[PDB]
């Protein structure tokens, strides 16, 4: 049984507001790390959101590029895992 | 040739006690970050640990959950990796 | 669509020597985080680059593991991703 994992990194001053974005979406939890990278070295932010379905992956990564992605420095990815255990997915 | 890559993202305050499992249990190493995070946001971490079979993985992966699931947060999952270069595997 | 990412985890040493590699080899970008572990705890970095070609991320780890593995603590591996937004690929 896969499950799917979207990655976001993005400037840190949207802690709250990618934090929101994935809260309101209905993902059950998130992880994130601070970070630093260069792009098109700072500090910056790891997002990670396990999701049960592509369409929630989907539906995130959708909401913070279209809000986002024209006017921060951002990138995102989705991949799969499995053998998960989670206490509320 | 396909390796295995098992993440654990727990409490901090179990630190020492998963680095034991994963050491006693004959991985060849882990690496640990820093991360926070909500779940079913605060300070916790994340655990890497690459391993040779799928077998090894799975037991490091029961070994905390069965120790540690129903008392401490947690969320862990399995993936695959390529092309690994290590010094001792 | 997938896509390439190489995970190099190394000395923290080596932060200025492996960006350097990374960017000269034409990568977009490189994403580093603070890590510890053990193997063959201590700080350590973590690199996540992405490429559009398998090519790339090859010749990356190609070049870090030609310079360091022989003198310095590192793994590294590949994997795949997928649904990537990027500004610059
Ligand atoms: N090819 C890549 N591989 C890994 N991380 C990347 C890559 N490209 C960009 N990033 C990460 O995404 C961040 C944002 O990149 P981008 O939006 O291109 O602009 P910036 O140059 O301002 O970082 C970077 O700081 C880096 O952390
Ligand atoms: N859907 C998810 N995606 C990414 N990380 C998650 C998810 N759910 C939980 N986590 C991570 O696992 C940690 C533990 O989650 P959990 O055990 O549900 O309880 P808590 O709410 O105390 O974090 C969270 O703090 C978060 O870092
Ligand atoms: N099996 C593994 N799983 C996850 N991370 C590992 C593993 N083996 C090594 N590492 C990571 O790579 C780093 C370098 O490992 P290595 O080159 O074997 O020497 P060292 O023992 O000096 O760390 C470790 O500190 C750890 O972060
Ligand atoms: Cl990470």
């Amino acid at each position: 049984q896969q499950v799917w994992k979207l990655v976001i990194i993005t400037e840190e001053i949207l802690l709250k507001k990618v934090s929101k974005i994935i809260k309101e979406a209905g993902a059950s939890g998130y992880t994130v790390l601070a970070a630093a990278g260069e792009g098109s070295a700072y500090s910056n932010i790891k997002f990670e959101v396990l999701t049960a379905s592509r369409e929630l992956a989907d539906q995130i990564q959708d909401k913070v590029v279209a809000k986002y992605f024209d006017d921060y420095s951002c990138i995102t990815y989705i991949s799969t895992v499995e053998a998960l255990r989670a206490h509320k997915f």
